[PDB]
């Protein structure tokens, strides 16, 4: 996350941080709590992985520097990777996770609802991107989750941003025009996560866009709730 501040201990409690275990373990991508035994992440994070055998997920996490030999975590059934998805920018960027073991519900680890249905018409005005992506480019992974508010962007706009690639409604953006937030290197496959009637709902997959926080290039997200069919098909 670029232009974020750090977040506390409980504060977005759907957040997992992917780990991939060789040829070391690091941090991949983020990913977001929606049942008991499903991540919902970015498939574009997948390249390269020859199984779910190299994967981690841990949840109630707030620092990487927290996990540690003994720290537990959750091993991965399955990788289900929507069967439209070819790179990020072309969109499908939507994959699932089945854990082996199901999510404990507490105060540091819990779902995000979807957008809900009927809930066409909402204008969501207070969405969060988090991540422990980079904070610029060049950076590492960062040791504390950040988070920072950014405000959609109409998919017409994004499309003149974005002249060179397909901008559907399958997808939503989010940036400033002067830019200095966005999410960023290891941010994919968390939420953009926005409030409405004091209910978090995940609108958005951090998914791609061109650099980092640069100036009318808005980040691209995974529209959500174009995908629900599909999520509640998979996770039934
Ligand atoms: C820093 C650099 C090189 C630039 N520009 C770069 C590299 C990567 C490559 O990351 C992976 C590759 C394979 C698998 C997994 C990942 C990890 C991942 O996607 O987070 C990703 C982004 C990036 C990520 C999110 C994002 C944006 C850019 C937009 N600002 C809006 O949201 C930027």
């Amino acid at each position: 996350i670029v232009g974020g501040t750090a977040s506390v201990r409980g504060e977005w409690p759907w957040q997992v941080t992917l780990h991939t275990t060789s040829p070391t373990q690091r941090h991949l991508c983020g990913g977001s709590i929606i049942g008991n035994q499903w991540i919902l992440t970015a498939a574009h994070c997948f390249y390269g992985v020859e199984s779910p055998k190299i994967l981690r997920v841990y949840s109630g996490i707030l620092n990487q520097s927290e996990i540690k030999e003994d720290t537990s975590f959750f091993g991965v059934q399955e990788i289900i990777i929507h069967d439209q998805y070819k790179m990020a920018e072309s969109g499908y960027d939507i994959a699932l996770l089945k854990l082996e073991t199901t999510v404990n519900y507490t105060d540091s680890q819990r779902p995000i609802s979807l957008p809900s249905k009927g809930d066409r018409n909402v204008i969501y005005t207070d969405c969060w991107v988090t991540g422990w992506g980079y904070r610029k480019l060049r950076d590492k992974i960062q040791n504390t989750l950040q988070k920072a508010k950014i405000p959609l962007v109409t998919n017409e706009e994004c499309q003149k941003r974005y002249r060179g690639h397909k901008i559907t409604h399958k997808m939503i953006c989010a940036g400033y025009r002067e830019g200095g937030k966005d999410a960023c290197k290891g941010d994919s496959g968390g939420p953009l996560s926005c409030k409405h009637n004091e209910v978090w709902h995940l609108v958005g997959i951090t998914s791609w866009g061109e650099g980092c926080a640069q100036r009318e290039r808005p980040g691209v997200y995974t529209n959500v709730v174009e995908y629900v069919d599909w999520i509640l098909e998979k996770t039934q």
